[PDB]
């Protein structure tokens, strides 16, 4: 009977968990591939050495999440249930008075004093892990429990990001949970041979100037991606082999802590075909992709990885035995279509709708369509490169919607931002 650990609330075996309330409360889920018997127990525990485990194999330098804070119901004892072929405990995460704000805690937690019908195949298996961060503070964007969030990609060329801080509900929450800085691209160095993270002036700008243009962003609870996107040579998200994969997954997860950002976006287009004989490169598929986003995700496991639903980027749900559910977070697609889950994902992880802010297509966050991502279980709603210039038309495209999604509707903006200049601008007086 073999047996593994997952969140019982998620189905995932390594969860991310924000706090925003004094306490968060799950189950531990041990999974058994056959029907147990009347004798088949087991208990779970922190194990603290599994994290070193963890860090040396993520390369990461997570800290343990204060053990005291952390409770299991029952003694730690799992509930077998013979018939869903499962056994849960209750466990309590305690929001503390010693925590770091911008700092990722870990929780391992280990399968333990099991009976011996139960079969472990590795340490994998043995554990999941709760990666814990504390966003009491960073609460301005949350919402509630359970309700639809936003995407919002920003044409950084033309747009500031800190524009973000236009879209509040009447009572005064952020509408944009996530934010995309549109694009940092895939190229090649051909002087080294290698697929590179290659940024644009305006790109590069945000980031050398992170302090003042996107960290405020990130205070106020949003989180802040990097956008990464093809761009007209043999390099492309969908086409490294698994040693470049790898190799650009360590980059841009390196951007991602240099910058102190949240995670990417994946958009596999307008890359032209690969040189087969590079060992980066492999035959353009959405085997390839997966395995970028894999990689991604090992790399920066505490992260979103996040996928635009075009080209090759989307479609393939095990990589290395392990679920997409694991490594895809929030999958977004095209204007006028819904996003659809893969693996175990639900479309909890999935958009049910597209806009595009700037060009017209996509249909509008209405009351209407509100009610019907809803009852689709969709988790969120996309839109692409709003402008001041156009908030009229914008804003227009979010009314009613609120209502129903939060009980409070899109406030009509009073703030803008200039492109490159973080002075919060009347608007429209200052247009
Ligand atoms: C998610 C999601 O939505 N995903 C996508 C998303 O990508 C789509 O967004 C749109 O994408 C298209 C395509 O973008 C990509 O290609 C362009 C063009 O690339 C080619 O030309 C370059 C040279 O100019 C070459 O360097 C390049 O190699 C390509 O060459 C081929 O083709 C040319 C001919 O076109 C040949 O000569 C070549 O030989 C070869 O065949 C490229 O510019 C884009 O890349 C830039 O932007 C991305 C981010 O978007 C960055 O990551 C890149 O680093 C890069 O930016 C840097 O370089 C550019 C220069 O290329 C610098 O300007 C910049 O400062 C950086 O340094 C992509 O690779 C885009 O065209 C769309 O752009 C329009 O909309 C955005 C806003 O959304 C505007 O910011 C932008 O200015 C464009 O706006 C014009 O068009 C709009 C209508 O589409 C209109 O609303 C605007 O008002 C404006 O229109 C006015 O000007 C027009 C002339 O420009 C004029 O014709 C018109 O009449 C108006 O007067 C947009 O980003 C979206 C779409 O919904 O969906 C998904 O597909
Ligand atoms: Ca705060």
């Amino acid at each position: 009977n073999n047996a593994y650990l997952r969140d019982g609330k998620s189905n995932l075996v390594s969860k991310v968990v924000e706090l925003h309330g004094e306490t968060y409360a799950t189950t531990v889920k041990m999974g058994l591939s056959k029907t147990p018997n009347t004798a088949t127990s087991a208990k779970v525990k922190i194990d603290a050495a599994y994290l070193e485990t963890y860090n040396k194999a993520h390369n990461t330098d997570f800290a343990l999440y204060p053990q005291d804070l952390v409770t299991f119901a029952n003694e730690g004892i799992l509930t077998v249930n013979a018939n869903t072929k499962s056994a849960e405990v209750e466990m309590t995460i305690r929001a503390g008075e010693g925590l770091q704000e911008d700092k990722t805690y870990a929780i391992p937690v280990a399968i333990s004093d099991q009976s011996s019908d139960i079969t472990i195949k590795d340490e994998d298996a043995k554990h999941c892990i709760y990666l814990v961060k504390d966003m009491r503070n960073a609460g301005d964007a949350y919402k509630g429990e359970g309700v639809m969030q936003g995407y919002l990609f920003f044409e950084v060329n033309d747009v500031n990001p800190l524009n973000t801080l236009s879209f509040q509900l009447e009572n005064g929450k952020l509408l944009w949970d996530v934010v995309v800085l549109f694009a940092a691209n895939i190229n090649y160095d051909a002087e080294a041979g290698r697929p590179r993270v290659q940024c644009n002036p305006n790109v590069q700008y945000l980031l050398d100037n992170n302090e003042t243009l996107l960290q405020p962003l990130r205070r106020r609870g949003v989180k802040v991606l990097l956008g990464l996107l093809g761009n007209h040579d043999i390099t492309g998200l969908a086409q490294l082999s698994e040693q470049g994969a790898k190799d650009f997954a360590r980059e841009v997860a390196q951007y991602c802590k240099a910058y102190n950002l949240d995670g990417v976006n994946y958009d596999d287009e307008y890359s032209n075909s690969p040189d087969l004989s590079n060992p980066s490169l492999t035959n353009p598929s959405t085997a390839a992709a997966a395995r970028l986003c894999y990689e991604t995700k090992q790399a920066m496991p505490d992260k979103l990885v996040t996928v635009f639903d075009w080209g090759q980027m989307y479609g393939v749900a095990t990589v290395d035995g392990v679920d997409a559910k694991e490594w895809i977070d929030i999958v977004v697609a095209n204007y006028g279509s819904a996003a659809y889950p893969i693996g175990q994902m639900t479309k909890k992880q999935c958009s049910g709708i597209s806009m595009e802010f700037n060009l017209g297509g996509g249909g509008s966050l209405s009351a209407s369509k509100a009610q019907s991502m809803i009852d689709g279980g969709y988790g969120w709603f996309m839109g692409f490169a709003p402008s001041p210039a156009k908030y009229g038309s914008v804003f227009s495209r979010l009314q009613g919607g609120g209502e129903v999604l939060y009980g409070s509707n899109v406030a009509a903006p009073t703030i803008f931002y200039k492109k490159n200049d973080p002075t919060p601008y009347k608007y429209p007086d200052d247009l």
